[PDB]
């Protein structure tokens, strides 16, 4: 294939199989963050080691799909995932049509369910609270603090999540919007005045996952059109990620990242549109829109940052590995 012929025989990876999913229409919010998750490796590993070892589930259909793929015979083509999506709108009734859906909803859906399909397998190990596997690859903690701004009392509470999700500007930039995630915001009861009061709330980073998975907001209503509207902003983000925690923890403030995987959306709004896959492997990057495998130039990323000009081709979900 001409995939293999563009790595070239001396780049391509030992073992490596690069296979494009089947759109079975308006399934590509599905395959684009299915390929993401297959190149985030340590997710890639767990669910392989999860086929090994059991009753029918979401899981068992990603395992015997994400096994298929790294077990193919060829090293380059194109694999139907007929029983995951079918088990999918079987699972969860919202998805169970033809119309376009978004690939966050997905992500987080999927993150959700194989996270307590696992808690609910080792409650049934301890007794024939102890965080999974998933978990381990992606969960990350968040405080909101809340200031009564008559007394200065400050009310923290922790909240774990699976992936982070912040507002689009435009023109700006990955940490521009990480930044704007910790700021102020002001319809309180503090315990301390026990009145009613007015309060700053805020929000911080307290743990950094091993893998960050950043949804970018673009598709917003715009109380102008009484529509949802994709916003195209151009929104900058880096192959590599220096982000730091609230933990205090001196010896750990920090994290490093790189970027492993980008959803991107195609199109002009949240119903018109097309999802598509770009992935790093190895030296390379890839992209996979279904079936079609390609290889691309880390430079033409920046493609995907978006217009500072309707229709355009957007970073919607980052996927950054810690180095850790
Ligand atoms: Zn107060």
């Amino acid at each position: 294939s001409a995939l293999e012929k563009e790595i070239g025989p001396e780049q391509f990876p030992v073992n490596e199989h690069y296979f494009g999913l089947v759109n079975f229409g308006n399934t590509c919010y599905c395959n684009s963050v299915l390929q993401a998750l297959y190149f985030c490796r340590p997710f890639r590993e767990k669910v392989l080691a999860y086929k090994s070892q059991k009753k029918e589930s979401l899981l068992t259909c990603l395992a015997d799909l994400f096994h298929s793929i790294a077990t193919q015979k060829k090293k380059v083509g194109v694999i139907p995932p007929k029983k995951f999506i079918t088990r999918l709108r079987k699972e969860n009734e919202l998805f169970d049509n033809y119309m376009q859906q978004d690939a966050h909803e997905f992500l987080n859906y999927l993150l959700n369910t194989i996270a307590d399909i696992l808690q609910e397998e080792r409650k049934q190990e301890k007794q024939n609270p102890d965080p999974t596997w998933v978990h381990e690859i992606f969960q990350g903690t968040l405080t909101n603090e809340t200031r009564c701004l008559t007394c200065e009392t400050i009310s923290s509470k922790d909240e774990d999540f699976l992936d982070l999700s912040v507002d689009v500007e435009q023109n700006t930039s990955i940490t521009h919007c990480l930044r704007g995630f910790s700021n102020t915001e002001t319809k309180y009861y503090c315990e301390e005045c026990r009145s009613k009061q007015e309060a700053h709330k805020r929000m911080k980073v307290k743990k950094l996952p091993m893998i960050l998975a950043l949804h970018l907001k673009r598709f917003k209503y715009m109380d102008q059109l009484h529509r949802y509207t994709k916003l195209s902003y151009r929104v900058v983000f880096p192959l590599e990620l220096r982000l730091f925690n609230t933990s205090g923890d001196a010896t750990n403030p920090d994290r490093m990242y790189d970027l492993v995987a980008v959803v991107v959306h195609c199109g002009s709004g949240p119903n018109r549109g097309h999802y598509i896959a770009i992935v790093k492997s190895h030296d390379f990057w890839l992209l996979f829109d279904d079936d079609i495998v390609e290889k691309i130039d880390a430079q033409a990323i920046e493609e995907f940052y978006g217009l500072t000009s309707k229709n355009s081709e957007s970073g919607y979900i980052l996927f950054y590995q810690s180095r850790d």
